[PDB]
RNA sequence: CUUUUCCG
């Protein structure tokens, strides 16, 4: 019943419901601050799954921006969802712009003293179906 | 693969 799940059903997505639901999550985040909104978490989660089956560039962009604004504040759930999306989604259907984003954020995450991104990227290669990997990122995987 | 079930 929660829009975060209902919008994931076979034919459950409508523009009206999503926008109303997207608005509430954003408003709650603004009101209670970053890392303090239960909905926003739902929206992050809704995003990583939904985009895997229904890629929308503009939606992915908002997803990506909000996740990185959260992570730089210390609340990394949104970024984990983005990484989960990158690994799971690109596995499902490969997109070069998205994969290039994947490599970029994975490097930034590892350079930030983190392992979540690197582990998700490694997992992608393992379950993925000739790609040009970043040489600096290739070195990071070697020590993983 | 940490984040649901009606506070309109």
């Amino acid at each position: 019943q929660h829009p975060s799940h209902e919008l994931l059903k076979e034919n459950g997505f409508t523009q009206h419901v999503y926008h109303k639901y997207r608005r509430r999550c954003l408003n709650e985040r603004k009101r209670l601050g970053i890392g303090q909104s239960q909905e926003m978490n739902t929206l992050f989660r809704f995003w990583s799954f939904f985009l895997r089956d229904h890629f929308n560039k503009k939606m992915y962009e908002e997803f990506k921006q909000l996740a990185l604004e959260d992570a730089k504040e210390g609340y990394r759930y949104g970024l984990e969802c983005l990484f989960r999306y990158y690994s799971y989604g690109l596995e499902k259907k490969f997109r070069l712009d998205i994969f290039k984003d994947f490599q970029e954020e994975t490097v930034k995450d590892y350079e930030a003293g983190q392992l979540y991104g690197l582990e998700k990227f490694w997992a992608f290669l393992k379950y993925s179906k000739n790609l040009d990997i970043d040489p600096k990122l290739q070195e990071y995987l070697g020590k993983f």
